[PDB]
């Protein structure tokens, strides 16, 4: 397929600050070379540079507000570029509060896109339900049309329009939900395979849902945010929130594979990858080597082959 | 919901010593506070002390049978006393012989009780088919009415009378049968779910099954004596019998998720966590983590969240 | 059931020599004990002893043709003779370019015989697809009756006919297939479960329709070949091409006790397991033991447990 890239070495949607460097660590483990090695043809549009807010005091409890209002002002410009010369958005993050920017400017483009959040966490809490402050942790709060009206006015997001509704995201993996974010869950009739809907179901029937859900009424464009700590830390350690009985290898690539045979993968969210974190080199490589895998599936590279469209014998 | 927790420091089930610090280790991890954050009513009726019994040689082959005799009839009291004050009992082991006690002071108050066993093992060796002659390896053998005719006459078990069939219990994770256990599996008619069982189904089936099993006919309280080393190795090592191949964490939260949801669940073993064993510190920081978890999901913790009944936002 | 067990210490099929030392170590570990410790009649045909081709240049790109083909064509004669002796065919490998020879033999006394091949890898490169040049990685092309037309008279090979049609395989466990195999696979209509419909389906539903798709028309005698490489490297790291995200130990279990289970196991081989390769002795000792655990359960070794067949009450 055709992609365009763009790094997002950006930390300020929580307090770690290794995950400004996903986009170095994951162009130097070959991505770009192997996304080539595929069918694919590959742009690749930079790493913006996020200019410092120095001064950007809480507010309330809301950490960074300016800076993270500013990246993600400064992404959804970059992502609507991309899709505008008619490439799938590649964001390389970064922390997760990118999303509010990557699927805004996705959705200048695309209103109709359907959203796929693989993740541990459903980072749904508003500025008044987030305990933490940290924003990464409320992107789709942002995002939601029927939240618009329980969002303050945060310093840095004025420029914010609620793009997706209720019934336009799906979330799989979840495993460490705060409880106002649970309630909002239940209200709102989001729909959710957690761990516990992925033990009981199996992925191949989540899968099967998820796109039945997103994909029945018709067809529409995908977007794929995937917070690395979805899977489960024995496959990707060094990521800030880490939560153990996550998604495996298999079930990550499963779900990858199944987006991109749907041919409607439009953006994708590589997030929250933070070598700084990695307890030895290995699980730093360990972790990067799972995000390139992931990536890789998402633009065709499958498990029982590819070759080109030629007689090998 | 509402617990009565019970400590019970024994061990002379079998030959290791560690696991009478199991309630002590437990605690440490913050076990009743956890369970107060829940929505839950906890009341600690204590770590029961089990006198030493100093003269206590073997019946033929069976090891300590007048201490693990006596640790069950003071635990079956214990039981039957939290059962009377309308609470679930929650009995921290402990090697898995207190099961014979914990079963029979339970069945006391409900004798229409129907259990679910978490295990690699059966633990259904009579004093005749044991080789080992470790007592924790036959406490279902001394409470199933069928096999009332095979149990001799052990000095510190004439209080016992058989209080299940063989058709109020189904094993879930067994993969190290004993040929004489497997004999009396099949003979009996015995309901089970081994490893092969899990494979091939799923978790999700083996649970449905396994309640439809025991509430088909009609509602009943539950018992779940569950080993800790019915899951793999890989989430519990310090345990005295592991065998690899086990259920998953995630499988052990899915299993205790479901058993939560009946609204059934009556009494609780969580059996054979043993510190001393653990390879290192985190070996046994990971052993006690998993035992916390599997029993916060026993009491509502749910992988999707939880959330109080008020309006968040 | 009964076994005719015979080791092959070959690696000229690939780079690594340690693999040589695979019926060595599987041996050390007690195998043959432990079959006799089951139901099992075992006789062993001893190691065969692979004479030295010193003169042995590639042809074209495959390396080492004349030692592999004649290792090949030893070992044919030694399973045919196991064969005609009534007898299982247990072949301890060595590196999978000896499937071959044992597949061969075997056809020679069971023409209408099926094959499961369990791996990472599907083996089917031409000697004129290959790469590599390692003839471990083309066994499967020397087979198919397909595929006669695409072999060149390679030297030590002109006694192979090939013995099986497309439709008399079934691949589970791939996932690292190169570019004209994947042509191969989709061009020859090969049956294949690869990692990725493992993960759709579930391992249950798997052999369900692999056991049906060979034994539907009618029931014929089965050869599994099984490189240990088709399991994960947290299972069998010992081994010189392992690829992440394999089968699991339990899924590893479940394949060979369903096809025990069929009464038509009628050969089998254990291959490319590689004790220099142990980063650890802990890591060899984990292979091995693998290694051994799967044999024994394609030999009626049962998670649920076994019994004589007597009254163990
Ligand atoms: C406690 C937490 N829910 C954690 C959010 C984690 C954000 B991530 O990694 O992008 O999913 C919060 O801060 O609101
Ligand atoms: C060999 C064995 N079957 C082991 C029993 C293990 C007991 B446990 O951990 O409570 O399940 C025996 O001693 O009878
Ligand atoms: C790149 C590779 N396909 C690897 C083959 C591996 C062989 B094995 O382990 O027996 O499956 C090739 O050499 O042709
Ligand atoms: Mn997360
Ligand atoms: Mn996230
Ligand atoms: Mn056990
Ligand atoms: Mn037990
Ligand atoms: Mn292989
Ligand atoms: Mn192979």
């Amino acid at each position: 397929r055709t992609i365009g890239i763009i790094g997002a070495p950006f930390s300020k949607g929580q307090p770690r600050g290794g995950v400004e460097e996903g986009p170095t660590v994951l162009r130097k483990a070959g991505l770009l070379e192997k996304l080539k090695e595929q069918e694919c043809d590959v742009k690749d549009y930079g790493d913006l540079p996020f200019a410092d807010i120095p001064n950007d005091s809480p507010f309330q409890i809301v950490k960074n507000p300016r800076s993270v209002g500013k990246a993600s002002e400064q992404l959804a410009g970059k992502v609507a570029e991309v899709k505008k010369n008619g490439r799938i958005s590649l964001v390389l993050g970064g922390d997760h509060s990118l999303a509010i920017g990557s699927i805004s400017g996705h959705a200048r483009v695309h209103p109709d896109l359907g959203v796929i959040w693989v993740d541990a966490h459903t980072d749904i809490n508003t500025p008044l339900t987030t305990t933490s402050g940290n924003l990464h942790g409320q992107p789709v709060s942002f995002l939601l049309k029927e939240l618009k009206g329980k969002i303050p006015d945060v310093p840095g997001f004025s420029w914010v329009t609620p793009c997706i509704s209720a019934k336009d995201i799906v979330y799989i993996g979840l495993r460490d939900v705060d409880p106002g974010e649970h309630y909002i869950l239940k209200t709102l009739g989001i729909k959710y395979f957690s761990m516990t809907e992925v033990d009981r179901l199996g992925i191949g029937k989540v899968m099967e849902e998820t796109l039945s859900y997103l994909l029945g009424r018709k067809k529409r464009p995908i977007h794929l945010s995937f917070d690395v700590d979805g899977l489960d830390p024995s496959f990707t350690p060094a990521t800030g929130t880490p939560v153990v009985g996550g998604l495996t290898y298999r079930e990550g690539l499963y779900i990858t594979e199944e987006i991109y045979k749907t041919g409607l993968l439009s953006g994708l969210d590589i997030m929250e990858v933070n070598p700084s974190l990695g307890k030895t080199p290995e699980e730093v490589t360990r972790t990067v080597n799972t995000a390139v895998a992931i990536t890789l599936a998402c633009f065709g590279l499958a498990r029982e082959g590819n070759h080109k469209p030629i007689d090998y014998l």
